[PDB]
């Protein structure tokens, strides 16, 4: 896990304004979530061939589909896997008013076929420490909400929650983590999309997109679900189903 | 319904900055929603002795309590009714990502005792037309989220959805309505709290608080669930339960 067969290329432009285009297939856990009608509404991350992790505030149901292997949402030409959802597991601690504990698991009906362009992100241990100032990467088609239809990426640093409160105040809870405000926007991440950091040669899922600056400010950090705080619940859910 | 036994007094100060204090008991349908621990997290409105209407994004469950007859949340001295919730009816069309169709009904276990300070707001017909520019009133303890602990009120005008889109863009859906940006803030309304307008001597529930300006701007309108679009669902739910 965490080692793409097609390696990401990250340039200085990933650090400013709205990031830059990714190399196709270089973020192989990134999936798109489409509703009954084919409309892309959220992101998510494969954690193995049968399970996708996304945000609870996406409100995914079993009439939505998981789309793997995608790069260009405007191309009907690329090999993709449209996978049906058999069951949705929303974290019971999710507070839909503060958006705290913002995580949901999706169990697929049939397994994805892992390949060079479809494979799993690594999950952290609950005890892992990702320090403030660490450069991490967020990816998604979140800029289409306002414009390129190809997968974008940005490099942005983690913040301590204390420093994140200077921007967002009391909305920041312990199961949250912030990144950005470094002169680059966080809006390329879809709701539910990944924030990953490279630990010992492998990319690890550190955050899930919860919300960001209402104006895509380059000086306002994104707020993510903190995966260390929720990974025990993830592993308990996989073991019981 | 819609005719308080204690009549509201609304002065010019209800029109600017953060509104003004209400006369005690003059908004008798206003309830407070408290969790297991007594913490006030949302508002709502009585529509009869057995049913409270609030917003779906409040995520109310049967371990929360409805508190009626309140004025001063810091006073342990006033007569109030703490009412248990027997069942929660979230509108199935609620989209937790756009906050569209943001309405939930609460059926009480035991009826409230209606009085001078506890009584019901009127519901509109689906076909009622509340025109842009109509002065309406929002009430709540929403300023405690940042400060007075007594019930506040503000007068603010309705906007057409077209004009509301100039502020909020594509987040405005048909089951929504906006009010304010007239030099007064909308933040005194709790999530799920009422927006009422006086039609033929009776106060009618026109909106339910969905979200507002992240900085409580006096030039940014509040966004509410549009009750005309959801009242048929309300009446269908009351008739089947």
């Amino acid at each position: 896990c965490g080692v793409p067969a097609i390696q990401p290329v990250l340039s200085g432009l990933s650090r400013i304004v709205n990031g830059e285009e990714a190399v196709p297939g270089s973020w192989p856990w990134q999936v798109s979530l489409q509703d009954k009608t084919g409309f892309h509404f959220c992101g998510g991350s494969l954690i193995n061939e049968n399970w996708v992790v996304t945000a609870a505030h996406c409100g995914v149901t079993t009439s939505d589909v998981v789309v793997a292997g995608e790069f260009d949402q405007g191309s009907s030409s690329e090999k993709i896997q449209k996978l049906k959802i058999a069951k949705v597991f929303k974290n019971s601690k999710y507070n839909s008013l503060t958006i705290n504990n913002d995580i949901t698991l999706l169990k697929l009906s049939t397994a994805a076929s892992f390949s060079q362009t479809v494979s799993a992100v690594c999950l952290p241990s609950a005890s892992d420490d990702f320090a403030a100032g660490t450069t991490c990467v967020t990816t998604g088609w979140g800029l289409t909400r306002y414009t390129p239809d190809r997968l974008q990426q940005a490099s942005l640093p983690l913040l301590s929650n204390t420093n994140c409160k200077k921007y967002w105040g009391t909305k920041i809870k312990d199961a949250m983590i912030c990144a950005g405000a470094s002169g680059v926007s966080s809006c390329m991440g879809d709701s539910g999309g990944p924030l990953v950091c490279k630990k010992n040669g492998a990319w690890t899922l550190v955050g899930i997109v919860s919300w960001g600056s209402s104006t895509c400010s380059t000086s306002t950090p994104g707020v993510y679900a903190r995966v260390t705080a929720l990974v025990n619940w993830v592993q308990q859910t996989l073991a019981a189903n």
